């Protein structure tokens, strides 16, 4: 099933990392110029999921560098957490995109559940590898990826979850997509990224 035997048998995040350059478990490595595996190390406390990497990872082959990872890298500095310290990853490892014609990027499509499953296997792998204490899941597809398809992120924002589904037992803390701060009214993005903050200051008291 989905990614399942292109995972291998070993805890090497670098090898790991390899290996799923190598995946088809779905069909986003088709179109994608490369998987983008998660950043840090194994000794990382915190480990923090997005969704997907986007048009600047995707080339970067690293996650949160463009202008969503600036406004995480803000909120991270803001909650006093080193984001050098930290396991970085996405629920799916390949950018799923289209086009617009006139438009000044590649744009981000939403992985089907089919494909956040399928991807899930390397998640697994990660939270086995680095053995967190905590994951921030970063947005809906994050958040449901571990939390079950039907999990409101808006519904439980500041509060730290715990599942039997998930290896190691860490605690959980959904918060808002730091891409959903971006746009907006300001005292709305001013607001919401404060309580990002709050969420990310949750699961490093940890
Ligand atoms: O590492 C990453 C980078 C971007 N994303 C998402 C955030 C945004 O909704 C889109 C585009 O990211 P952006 O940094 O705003 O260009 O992809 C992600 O889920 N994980
Ligand atoms: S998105 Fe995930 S499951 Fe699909 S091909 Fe890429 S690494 Fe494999």
């Amino acid at each position: 099933a989905g990614a399942q035997d292109f995972v291998p048998h070993t805890a090497d995040l670098a090898e790991l990392a390899a290996a799923a350059g190598e995946c088809r478990g779905c069909g986003l490595y088709r179109d994608a110029t490369q998987a983008v595996f998660g950043a840090g190390g194994r000794s990382a406390r915190i480990m923090m999921i997005g969704e997907q990497p986007g048009d600047k990872e995707d080339l970067a082959g690293l996650p949160f560098v463009g202008p969503a990872g600036r406004l995480l890298d803000r909120a991270l500095e803001a909650a006093d957490i080193d984001r050098d310290a930290l396991y970085v990853t996405n629920a799916v490892k390949h950018f799923k995109f289209t086009r617009a014609a006139g438009g000044k990027r590649r744009i981000h499509k939403t992985p089907s559940r089919t494909e956040v499953v399928a991807c899930r296997p390397w998640l697994i792998a990660e939270m086995t590898s680095v053995e967190p204490d905590v994951v921030v899941l970063l947005g809906a597809t994050a958040a449901k990826a571990l939390l079950g398809n039907d999990f409101r992120v808006t519904q439980h924002r500041g509060e730290v979850l715990h599942v039997d589904d998930v290896p190691g037992d860490p605690a959980l803390v959904a918060t808002v997509h730091p891409s959903s701060l971006l746009r907006g009214p300001k005292e709305e993005r001013e607001s919401a990224f404060a309580g990002l903050v709050d969420d990310l200051r949750v699961a490093a008291d940890v």
